[PDB]
């Protein structure tokens, strides 16, 4: 059933109130420094020994992201192998860059992305997380997105490799769609 990550979200969504709202988007820049109650009481409820300073940073930085959305999608989700891709982020950026005319600069800020480590990377989602809301209609998905940024330190580096093939699957499919 109901993963921890879309656990969290849920809780998100049906808990806080616009003061934990203001908290989220004010840790944007330090994710974790700026401490909010219902994040910490989520997190207190599981992390046990785990000083896993990386899961402290994701959960926020994605309640942060979350509670700065603007997308059409968001207010769709307060009503509600292939689904595997569509629900990671590399699908959203490929429709991002696909909705600005396959623009080099999405797939270059793109591969940037991919190569981000812990200290780069929530500073290069958080753009382009940015980029991507400034297009009305594309969703994310943001459970999946917490469970990705939980992994991305992984070995072979799965979370990356999962993200890109994503990303040229769906510029491909794209060129199937059009004849
Ligand atoms: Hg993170
Ligand atoms: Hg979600």
């Amino acid at each position: 059933e109901v993963s921890r990550e879309q656990a969290f979200v849920r809780y998100l969504r049906q808990r806080s109130t616009p003061a934990d709202l203001a908290r989220m988007r004010r840790g944007l820049d330090a994710p974790g420094a700026e401490v909010v109650p219902l994040v910490e009481g989520f997190l207190g409820r599981i992390q046990d020994e785990h000083e896993d300073r990386w899961e402290r940073i994701c959960y926020y930085l994605v309640a942060g992201l979350w509670a700065s959305t603007v997308s059409s999608s968001e207010l769709e989700q307060f009503r509600k192998v292939n689904k595997g891709y569509r629900r990671t982020l590399g699908h959203a950026i490929a429709q991002l860059y696909l909705a600005r005319d396959q623009s080099k600069s999405i797939e270059q800020r793109f591969i940037a992305l991919l190569d981000a480590d812990e200290e780069q990377l929530p500073y290069r989602l958080r753009q382009m997380v940015q980029l991507i809301e400034s297009q009305d209609d594309i969703r994310i998905y943001w459970s999946e997105l917490l469970r990705d940024l939980l992994a991305w330190n992984r070995e072979r580096k799965p979370v990356q490799q999962k993200w890109a093939r994503a990303f040229y699957r769906t510029v491909a499919k794209e060129e199937t769609i059009s004849m």
